[PDB]
């Protein structure tokens, strides 16, 4: 089954004639269109991180709290690949406590950050997590408390176990955190290679299964980056669950995705980069 070597082609063909542009501008422009009023009550102001970013109405995560209900947030549910995400914003001072209280609502085993608390000058994400262990870090509104148990440190990304603990309902569970740590804004990872490697670990924790809530996905805006990320993920479940790997249409794919969450990728070249990432690890995984 040479049929990658077709993909391939396909691919320094779309490279040799510089038609990425024009294929994730052809998205944009046919990209959904969804209402955002809840995000745009002036009570939710402060929530959002930015002006122009919002979650869908339909598809937002909404806190089981009594008070407000809203952070930006969106539940992505692809039906074919089976699999769900939240995709969020990093984190406000202001709205730590919301993440954390979402993460325990949805059951979420996992939360992959790919933005670093300080990008190109001035901190563009709070300091959500315990930096040490014997600083751990309590949240007076949501009333949880978040402890910092151990990580491990590699050169692009670095894997967090943590301990959330309800103090309403006394119980307690393990958090795992994976961060990409060389992901700036609107640009690419590093190489395939490290991105792939750091989505295996993902996927090999188990945070991924359907036993769990979905993974809380996140970097700045909760669009780019992140919608890089899960398209790459759900496109390489499709191409092991397709009969015909070659039937996977990423334009398709990303269309569907942004049904959920407004603009994800934001630049053609990391269009590109998740064709690139898909082939590569479709590949190694049909071994
Ligand atoms: O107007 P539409 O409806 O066509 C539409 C549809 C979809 C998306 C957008 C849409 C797409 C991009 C923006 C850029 C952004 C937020 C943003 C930040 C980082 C990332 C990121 F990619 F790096 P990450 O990886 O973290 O996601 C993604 C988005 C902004 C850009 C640069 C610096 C500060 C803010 N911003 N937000 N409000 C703004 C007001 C004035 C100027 C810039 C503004 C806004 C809207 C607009
Ligand atoms: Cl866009």
């Amino acid at each position: 089954k040479l049929e990658f070597m077709e993909m391939e082609k396909e691919f320094e063909q779309i490279d040799k004639s510089g038609s990425w542009a024009a294929i994730y501008q052809d998205i944009r422009h046919e990209a959904s269109d969804f209402p955002c009023r809840v995000a745009k009550l002036p009570k939710n102001k402060n929530r959002n991180r930015y002006r122009d970013v919002s979650p869908f109405d339909h598809s937002r995560i909404k806190l089981h709290q009594e008070d407000n209900d809203y952070i930006n947030a969106s539940l992505i549910k692809m039906e074919e690949a089976q699999r769900s995400y939240i995709l969020t914003q990093g984190p406000l001072p202001n709205t730590c406590g919301h993440f954390w209280e979402m993460v325990w609502e949805q059951k979420s085993r996992g939360v992959v950050m790919l933005n670093r608390v300080m990008e190109k000058g001035s901190l563009k994400c709070a300091q959500y997590w315990p930096q040490k262990e014997e600083k751990e870090m309590i949240f007076e509104d949501t009333n949880l408390k978040l402890t910092l148990i151990s990580e491990d440190i590699k050169s692009y990304y670095t894997v967090r176990q943590l301990e959330l603990e309800n103090l309403t309902t006394q119980e307690t569970r393990e958090i795992l955190h994976f961060h990409y740590t060389t992901w700036p804004d609107f640009g690419v990872p590093e190489s395939p290679a490290s991105f792939l490697n750091f989505l295996f670990k993902v996927r090999e924790s188990g945070s991924l299964s359907p036993e769990h809530g979905p993974v809380v996905v996140h970097c700045s805006a909760g669009i780019g980056r992140s919608g890089t990320f899960c398209l790459a993920d759900t496109c390489l479940l499709l191409m092991d669950k397709r009969k015909d790997p070659s039937s996977v249409d990423i334009k398709k794919v990303l269309l569907e995705m942004r049904k959920f969450r407004m603009g994800l990728i934001q630049t053609a070249d990391q269009l590109r980069f998740s064709y690139l990432a898909v082939i590569e690890g479709a590949k190694f995984i049909m071994g």
